[PDB]
This record gives structure tokens, C-alpha cells and sequence, in this order.
């Protein structure tokens, strides 16, 4: 089977863990050590071909190098957490030496009525970017497997 190497950064407190967490264990878990930095594998079958993803949830360097996608996380309550996207990208970039890297834009807590980063925000980040936007919670699961799903099929179309 193959394998892919997936790695989630972000603001703190935008729901990384509680993202792969769900995608892992399927529940929420709410309260989760804001330190823990540990990658988590599982055995999923996307679009029919079986994968094992290897996903690293970030608080190092030796996952920017191996990582092969990365989800760059935000949450749409937390203005702060959507403007440091920029830096988590170009940290990226440099450790990767290069600017086709695969990569999805997450807006997290879409449950939540209290928004203050615009959908339109977060899309337009996104094609400037060219990449993938996928809002998600965490909370209901809403998005969640698309998120990751979205990222390995772009790192299958990266190496295609
Ligand atoms: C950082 C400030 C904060 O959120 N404080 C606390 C007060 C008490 C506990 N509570 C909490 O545990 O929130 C977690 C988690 O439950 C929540 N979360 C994560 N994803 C979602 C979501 O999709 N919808 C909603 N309504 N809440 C969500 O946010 C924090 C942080 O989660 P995390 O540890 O996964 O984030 P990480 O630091 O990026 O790993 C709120
Ligand atoms: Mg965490």
C-alpha cells in the first residue's frame, strides 16, 4: 500500500489535534494537551486505493523535511490564527526549497456562530495560494475527511 506523510500546522488552539484526532479515533475529543506533538497513522481507503497516512500534529524539523502535504490550519473565529497562515506557509517553503508543495487551507470551528474570518476571506487566501479551502469542525466531523482526503489527492496529483 502506499503511504503518504501528511503534517497539520497552525495558530495554537485552532483545533489541530482535535482534527486528527477525529480523522484517527473518530470522536471529538475537546480537551486535548495543548503540547503534544506526535504523529498518528492510520489505514484508510481513499477513492478505492488503500493508504496508510502518517500525519504529524504539530506544538521538529525532522517532519518538514519527510512531511509530503501539509494543512495549514486556521480557525474562523480567530483572526490572529488566519493571518499566521502566511508564515506557516513560507516556513514550508523554505524548508522544502521549493514552491509546488502540496498543501490544503482549513478554516476549523465551523460550528461556531461567532466568525470573524470571512468564507470569501479564506477562499480568495486560498487561490492566491492555489490551493485547495475546506471548512471543517472538528465538533460535528463536518469536512473532516475531506480535508484530509483533499491533501493526499493532492500530493497523488503532485507526483502524477
Ligand atoms: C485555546 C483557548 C481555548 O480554546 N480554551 C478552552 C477553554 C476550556 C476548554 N476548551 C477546549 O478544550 O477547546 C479545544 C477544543 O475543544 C476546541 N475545538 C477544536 N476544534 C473545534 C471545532 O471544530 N468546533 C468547536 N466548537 N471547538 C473546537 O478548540 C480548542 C483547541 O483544540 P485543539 O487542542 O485541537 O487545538 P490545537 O492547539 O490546534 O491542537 C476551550
Ligand atoms: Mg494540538
Amino acid at each position: 500500500m502506499t503511504e503518504y506523510k501528511l503534517v497539520v500546522v497552525g495558530a495554537g488552539c485552532v483545533g489541530k489535534s482535535a482534527l486528527t484526532i477525529q480523522l484517527i479515533q473518530n470522536h471529538f475529543v475537546d480537551e486535548y494537551d495543548p503540547t503534544i506533538e506526535d504523529s498518528y497513522r492510520k489505514q484508510v481507503v481513499i477513492d478505492g486505493e488503500t493508504s496508510l497516512l502518517d500525519i504529524l500534529d504539530t506544538a521538529r524539523d525532522q517532519y518538514m523535511r519527510t512531511g509530503e502535504g501539509f494543512l495549514l490550519v486556521f480557525a474562523i473565529n480567530n483572526t490572529k490564527s488566519f493571518e499566521d497562515i502566511h508564515h506557516y506557509r513560507e516556513q514550508i517553503k523554505r524548508v522544502k526549497d521549493s514552491e509546488d508543495v502540496p498543501m490544503v487551507l482549513v478554516g476549523n470551528k465551523s460550528d461556531l456562530p461567532s466568525r470573524t474570518v470571512d468564507t470569501k476571506q479564506a477562499q480568495d487566501l486560498a487561490r492566491s495560494y492555489g490551493i485547495p479551502f475546506i471548512e471543517t469542525s472538528a465538533k460535528t466531523r463536518q469536512g473532516v475527511d475531506d480535508a484530509f482526503y483533499t491533501l493526499v489527492r493532492e500530493i497523488r496529483k503532485h507526483k502524477e
